């Protein structure tokens, strides 16, 4: 069949010093299918931290193609080997996950659990069944896990659109980055994120751990319930594990090994709005006017690339976009605290008049192929694609970005088209075996070849590298050096937003679910999407507001501002052969909309701090239901509600013409954020029918928790200025805890040595007597020079009223008490 797999020919764990374990396999058998079989591989095992385990497969004989260090820096590998069953086993002391190698024919591995022995992965393969085995041949590399089928909650392998968060068993995922829209279910999308998390609802419930191939090569990934297999058309084996034990755990192993996601300006937390199809600046301002007009926050601005010289990247349209006028545009957006983003593209045009294309040619910065620039195809027509692989076409790109920066203002931007996109498929190279490899992968759910709109596999790149392996970095390379640019230009810290991506992304640039759809489908896809690019560790993540392409409905527009006034990443955009679908445009979506975003923009301060707590430690500001309650089994498959941090549930309508919706709430004590008095109590977790009129989505707010709110305001630098009002929700089970971070919105090292920042903690506990409420404060001094006023505290989920020296709501006013300035305030019950 397919393959015969390999045997232990030796291994070793090394003795006396932090332990590895390293062995050699041997083939046992060639086969032709598939091409070549590696004859030797070299094998590793070795623990990067207690809570993470690395696993090796390399050619023994060969340098295999891996992501360069420069890329994604990482430990280097343990050392090589050299040139009942026996089993060789690696564990540490400190460490949870224990490595067994077993001396079979073919040969297998696991990784299990110390404190419940449960396995985590388990290589072992049934004899019997070449499915099972871990095959390695030049672009075939096959590795297979056993699952518990029923207790085994997979969630990850982006990037796809689907109906659930949960992975369905019994389907194949493909990890190519193409431009396919994300309206289309199950395809292969912008990005590759082979990464999954594993939950577990028995032995021990809610114990997590997480599983990443650190592989850029196309691949399946099938998974059966019972099993889950990798197919890879390159590269080498590179595993990790990651203990958890917890879901919150497992994000940050997994971004401690990719990269802490990158901080956000304040400013991006505020409404966005774009369109394709924008005529010319006198009509951007319009928008801007008409938003104010309808008293709707809009914070920032966007151009698609209606804005250039017929669709060239460093250029603007002389007639509908003159520089003149586009100086006076950003100039009025910025004196009113708003601002500006412009779409780029990756491919220059290949005019000779074009000042971006003679300097790219000049510092010979372009994909190769056949030992000439790759002809593509996009917007302005025929194209070269700068290397970002190659040093000097990132200096290039810093360069031009600097040019059109020293000319027009901006405050970020967003690089799009980036898989690489062409319009045009080439033909594949006679005899070659990258453009036309023995395995197919599932590309656009047909077995589609590789090299379909985008790049072909035979192009090459910077050190010899081929576009069959370095493809899936297109989008992550030019993220780097997008952002380079920006902090080179600009003293402030940037903002970005990338099609293409790939795992690690996250430490440069935000991300959206691309071209959705104007329908009630890609409404509730939205939701699963976001916690996944969570997951991903990338938590700055939103869809296109109201539907990018087809047009809208009043009240499907008027739902998803609803929903979508609580994505990390809040923007309206679409495309431009639909209706127009600004906020403004439908009174009953702006009542919506000034409802929602009004609570938005009161919860900044919050959505700031969930920011600082996933560049610290990974974890996501959109998470889902079992990060918060891991114990509760029926939060695993809940794919329509989403948490905001720790304790705050958003319950959206996704269906027309309701008027209630069927919400899942967890154990304990709810209270909608819109109105104190109605709130949830369930004794036990379950399903509640919650009042959902047209203009109203359900928020709510858990027992335990403490959440510091500011005011509304038209933009993000305004609410900054108003007055703090604490929310604190008790629990008759448990203090409760709430969390503040402050600084200038702009600094480039978040919450670094410099020290112009501040972070709070607050704590609130009840007596039978008495309440106390107090914060303790970490820097003071950046928060106190920024006069930041506590007034007003709230007090939800106690069944008595207190006051200063069913359930009910107690509120203390004219407070006057300075944030920065740590406080206990005594309480009594009436
Ligand atoms: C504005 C955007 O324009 C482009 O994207 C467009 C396409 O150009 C357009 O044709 C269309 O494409 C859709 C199809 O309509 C839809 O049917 C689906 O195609 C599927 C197909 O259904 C499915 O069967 C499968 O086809 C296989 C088949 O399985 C197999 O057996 C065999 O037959 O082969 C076929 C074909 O390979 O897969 C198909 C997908 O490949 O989905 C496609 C979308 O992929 O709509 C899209 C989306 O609008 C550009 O490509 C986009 O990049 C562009 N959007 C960007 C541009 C902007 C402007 O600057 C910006 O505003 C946007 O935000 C940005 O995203
Ligand atoms: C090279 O870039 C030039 C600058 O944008 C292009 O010229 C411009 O084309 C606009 C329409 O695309 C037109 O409104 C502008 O007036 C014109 N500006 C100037 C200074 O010529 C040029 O476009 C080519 O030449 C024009 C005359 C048309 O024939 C276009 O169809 C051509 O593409 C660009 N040339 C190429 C080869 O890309
Ligand atoms: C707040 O909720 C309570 C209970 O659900 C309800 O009786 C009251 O009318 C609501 N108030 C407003 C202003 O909606
Ligand atoms: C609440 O506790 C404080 C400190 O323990 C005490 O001084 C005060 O008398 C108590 N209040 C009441 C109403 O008993």
């Amino acid at each position: 069949a397919i393959g015969y797999g390999y045997q232990v020919k030796n291994a070793k764990v090394d003795n006396s010093t932090g332990k590895s374990l390293t062995a050699l396999l041997q083939l046992i058998r060639n086969s032709p299918v598939y091409g070549p079989d590696i004859q030797f591989l070299s094998f590793t095992a070795s623990f990067e931290e207690d809570d993470t385990l690395r696993i090796r497969i390399t050619d023994a004989n060969n340098r295999r193609w891996e992501i360069p260090n420069e890329v994604l820096p990482r430990p280097p590998p343990p050392p090589s080997p050299p040139p009942q069953p026996t089993t060789t086993v690696l564990s540490h002391p400190h460490s949870d996950l224990v490595f067994t190698l077993f001396h079979t024919t073919p040969f297998g591995f696991t990784i299990y659990r110390k404190s419940t022995h449960d396995v985590l992965f388990d290589a072992t393969p049934i004899p019997s069944n070449p499915t099972t085995f871990l095959i390695y041949k030049d672009q075939y590399l096959q590795l297979s896990s056993s699952l518990p089928a029923q207790q085994a909650h997979l969630y990850g392998l982006g990037e796809h659109t689907k109906p659930t968060f949960q992975l369905a068993h019994n389907q194949i995922l493909t990890l190519w980055n193409a431009d396919i829209a994300s309206f289309n279910r199950d395809l292969n999308l912008y990005g590759s994120h082979p990464f999954y998390m594993d939950v577990r609802s028995s032995p021990m419930v809610g114990s997590t751990h997480g599983v990443f191939l650190l592989n850029s090569n196309g691949m399946d990934v099938e998974y059966t319930g019972d099993r889950i297999t990798y197919k890879v058309i390159g590269g080498i084996i590179d595993l990790y594990i990651f203990a958890g034990r917890t879901p919150e755990m497992v994000l940050d192993q997994y971004t401690k090994l990719i990269g802490r996601p990158a901080p956000m300006p304040y400013w991006a937390f505020g409404f966005h709005q774009c369109r394709w199809g924008y005529r010319d600046v006198n009509e951007i301002e319009t928008v801007v006017d008409k938003y104010a007009e309808a008293r709707i926050p809009l914070e920032v601005m966007w151009t698609d690339i209606d804005y250039m010289d017929a669709f060239k990247d460093f250029t603007l349209d002389p007639v509908h976009f003159p520089l003149d006028k586009m100086q006076q545009f950003v100039t009025k957006l910025h004196r009113n605290g708003q601002r500006y983003v412009p779409i780029l593209d990756p491919g220059i045009n290949t005019n000779k008049s074009y000042g971006t294309f003679i300097r790219g040619m000049q510092s010979n910065v372009f994909i190769k192929r056949d030992g000439n620039p790759y002809l593509g195809s996009v917007w302005p027509g025929p194209v070269y694609y700068p290397d970002f692989l190659d040093p000097a076409a990132r200096s290039f790109w810093v360069d031009e970005i600097k040019r059109f920066r020293d000319i027009l203002p901006i405050d970020g931007i967003w690089i799009d088209m980036n898989e690489a996109s062409n319009f045009i498929t080439s033909a594949p190279t006679p005899g070659s075996t990258l453009d036309n490899p023995p395995y197919k992968i599932n590309n656009s759910g047909g077995r589609v070849p590789i090299n379909s709109k985008t790049i072909p596999a035979t192009a090459m790149h910077y050190g010899n590298v081929t576009e069959y392996n370095a493809h899936n970095l297109y989008g992550f390379l030019e993220s780097q050096a997008t952002r380079e640019a920006l902090v080179r230009t600009s003293n402030e810290r940037p903002f970005l937003l990338s099609r293409s991506t790939f795992a690690g992304s996250g430490k440069y640039t935000a991300h959206w679910t691309g071209d959705n759809a104007a329908r009630w489908d890609d409404l509730q896809y939205s939701i699963p999407t976001m916690l996944n690019f969570g997951l991903f560790g990338m938590p700055m993540i939103g869809a296109d507001i109201c539907g990018f392409a087809e047009s809208t409905t009043e009240e499907l527009c008027r739902r998803w501002i609803q929903l979508g006034a609580f994505y990390p990443f809040s923007r309206d955009h679409s495309a431009r052969d639909t209706t127009h679908q600004e906020l403004y445009l439908w009174e009953s979506v702006a009542a919506s909309a000034r409802t929602v975003l009004g609570l938005r923009y009161q919860l900044l301060p919050y959505y700031y701090t969930l920011m600082y707590d996933a560049n610290l430690r990974g974890i996501p500001i959109a998470r889902p239901l079992f990060f918060t309650f891991p114990d509760d089994v029926a939060t695993y498959g809940i794919s329509s509600q989403f948490l905001i941090g720790r304790g705050i549930m958003v319950s959206p309508v996704l269906q027309p013409g309701a008027v209630s919706v069927n919400a899942y709430f967890p154990r304990g004590n709810w209270f909608s954020l819109f109105n104190y008095t109605s709130s949830v109590s369930v004794s036990a977790g379950t399903y509640v029918s919650l009042s959902a009129p047209p203009d109203h989505i359900n928020v709510h707010i858990h027992e335990g928790n403490i959440v510091a709110m500011q005011g509304e305001a038209m933009t993000t630098q305004a609410a900054r200025s108003t007055p703090f009002h604490l929310l604190v929700v008790m629990s008759d089970h448990v203090a409760s805890t709430g969390e503040l971070f402050l600084d200038n919105g702009i600094e480039m090292d978040i919450g670094g040595p410099g020290g112009k920042w501040t972070l709070v903690r607050f704590f609130a506990e009840s007596g039978i007597n008495n309440l106390t409420i107090s914060s303790e404060v970490v820097n003071r001094g950046y928060a106190m020079s920024q006069r930041w006023v506590m007034d007003k505290i709230t007090i939800l989920g106690l069944k008595r009223r207190v006051r200063i020296k069913g359930f009910v709501v107690s509120v203390i006013s004219d407070l006057r008490q300075l944030v920065g300035q740590a406080f206990k305030l005594e309480l009594e019950f009436e």
